[PDB]
């Protein structure tokens, strides 16, 4: 359920990172290799990919304007 800005050990982050530099955003298949390989659920890795992406942004949002 809704889970926070989850983190780990940089030994998890950094098989994560140096995938991230080949695709900036995965498909299922990778998040469930990613998932069967760290020990990990398909939705801890996503909120990482997706918080990765949002902090390479720093700001503003693709369906975001406020003006």
């Amino acid at each position: 359920g809704r889970r926070p800005r989850t983190a780990f050990t940089q030994n998890q982050i950094e098989v994560l990172e140096n995938v991230f530099r080949v695709n900036c955003y995965p498909g299922i298949d990778i998040l469930e290799d990613l998932a069967q390989k760290l020990n990990l659920e398909l939705d801890r890795i996503q909120i990482w990919f997706q918080n990765r992406r949002a902090k390479l942004k720093r700001s503003h949002r693709e369906s975001q304007f406020l003006m």
